[PDB]
């Protein structure tokens, strides 16, 4: 049967059907912390280069 297909689906739904501790809560907080920080630093960096070009 299409187990590999239902595999991604089970993992896509895992958050509500087979998730560990708050996997996406802890990952969404980490991603935002790392994405927000890198986006903020890249913005402050690109902004500084504008005045230091």
């Amino acid at each position: 049967a299409m187990e590999k297909v239902q595999y991604l689906t089970r993992s896509a739904i895992r958050r509500a059907s087979t998730i560990e501790m708050p996997q996406q809560a802890r990952q969404n907080l980490q991603n935002l912390f790392i994405n927000f920080a890198l986006i903020l630093i890249f913005l402050l960096l690109i902004a500084i280069i504008v005045m230091l070009l």
